[PDB]
């Protein structure tokens, strides 16, 4: 019955990834903006949050908490998470690569200025050379259009996701990886993702510098 | 049915919770030490390390890589992860907030020193502060013996596992938590686990000073 309510700031961060899920499957979310610190305080004092963190998902009577729990969930209701434990397995190993380096980009922004020059070329290198190369050889060794059990999976859309933010840092990372180049363009235009990411769907922008320094005083 | 396969440094690192899921479920399995940089060089090279790093678990003619894939994969297969969709989403939701707090002791004797006393600070806050009371809370929503579903799951073995490193780091934060003091004896008198706390198992001393020349 109910839409998913998402519980977040105006802002990717941590709840753009299942903004990209549930999207993607097609499914129709509302969300609810934290705006300030009070927010956020009614949020816990209402008891709504386990741990005291947002992202949290009201989805079937529950409100889950922590981005994992909550594709998870997302993924195996939608049939997005494999056909079965071993399909599962490779789904996870992949996106589980894929959050390690997404979330090196996440933090980019709040790291030490004084090692932002360093950090940033390290995640260009591991891009180039461990995480880019994985998952073209993947591409390559059984030639098919998806990266797990020649279907659609949420795997699929975590990568791309993450091209397009590997994109904004850098255009030129993706070059000598044909095989990710055109999973790129193949989802983008599966009509769910293609929708999402036409001007006026619930895609976030970038945070832009201004606005996340502000964003420290909730 | 080839015996599970880890490839880790002879250590706890991040490793140790597949050795305690594996136990819990009475599991056994085999052991590959790295103990050179050429090991783990050998490794990547032949390409059994899909993100050139370990961990790594060789079952079911899988190389595994990540430790949430690795993990997940083993409580499915035994039965460790719930009933249902929905039971699996609370047990997720448990044992993402164990690997956060798990996450921030694992690497605080790699903290710059200038900054270990602070991070400490702020861990045993989140223990008393945020973490111990959600699970607390848990416990006494349903008053039973486990997490999830009254029968043991992973989240039991990896919470408890936490109380054991917490402990390490000050026995006194658990105290004021009486359902997880019960869990952590309860649990700790499994058989299985029980073993797995006995002398000669898998299970993994803390790191010294000295082992961290590693």
């Amino acid at each position: 019955a109910e839409k998913p309510k998402l519980h977040y700031f105006n802002a990717r961060g941590r709840m753009e990834s299942t903004r990209w899920l549930l999207a993607a499957a097609g499914v129709e979310f509302e969300e609810k903006f934290i705006k300030s610190a009070e927010d956020l305080d009614k949020l816990r004092n209402d008891g709504y949050l386990m741990f005291q963190q947002v992202p949290m998902v009201e989805i079937d009577g529950m409100k889950l908490v922590q981005t994992r729990a909550i594709l998870n969930y997302i993924a195996s209701k939608y049939n997005l998470y494999g056909k079965d434990i071993k399909e599962r397995a490779l789904i996870d190993m992949y996106i589980e690569g894929i959050a390690d380096l997404g979330e090196m980009i996440l933090l980019l922004p709040v790291c030490p200025p004084e090692e932002k020059d360093a950090k940033l070329a390290l995640i260009k290198e591991k891009i180039k050379n461990r995480y880019f190369p994985a998952f073209e050889k993947v591409l390559k060794s059984h030639g098919q259009d998806y990266l797990v059990g020649n279907k659609l999976s949420r795997a699929d859309i975590h990568l791309v996701e993450l091209l397009y933010y590997v994109e904004e840092l850098d255009s030129s990372l993706i070059s000598s990886f044909p095989l990710l180049k055109a999973l790129k363009t193949r989802i983008s235009n599966l009509p769910t993702v293609k929708k999402f990411l036409q001007p006026g769907s619930p895609r976030k922008p970038p945070m832009d510098e201004k606005s996340l320094e502000e964003a420290r005083k909730i």
